[PDB]
């Protein structure tokens, strides 16, 4: 148990090492404008995604952060979201913890 890939489809998208504490925990459950609940898990790289359109800061659950929408790059879950144009760090990946499923590298 050391990779996560998309739960749908198998693609690789990253790692437990690369788990990253923003404000002391990797873990952040939030809701969106629609109601939502998301378990986001942060992670400092991911990998086999695919960035969908510009950055947004609008309804930002992180502060400084603008995010676009991060899916699978093979199968177009929607796997979580991209921050960026923030501070320490500049970037990271928000993952949907239960949309991953985790297993050997
Ligand atoms: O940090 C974030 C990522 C975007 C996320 N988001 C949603 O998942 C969503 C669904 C429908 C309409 C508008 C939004 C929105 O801003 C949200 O609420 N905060
Ligand atoms: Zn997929």
């Amino acid at each position: 148990a050391s990779i996560f890939r998309c739960r749908q489809c198998g693609q690789t998208i990253s790692r437990r090492d690369w788990l990253l504490p923003m404000g002391g925990d990797h873990e952040h459950v939030v809701f969106n404008p629609a109601g939502m609940i998301f378990r986001v898990w942060c992670f400092s790289l991911a990998q086999g995604l695919r960035l969908i359109g510009a950055p947004s800061g609008e309804f930002s659950w992180f502060k400084g952060y603008d995010w676009t929408i991060a899916l699978c790059g093979q199968c177009g879950s929607h796997l979580g979201w991209h921050y960026e144009g923030g501070s320490q760090p500049q970037t990271f990946f928000g993952l949907i913890k239960d949309r991953l499923a985790e297993g050997p590298a």
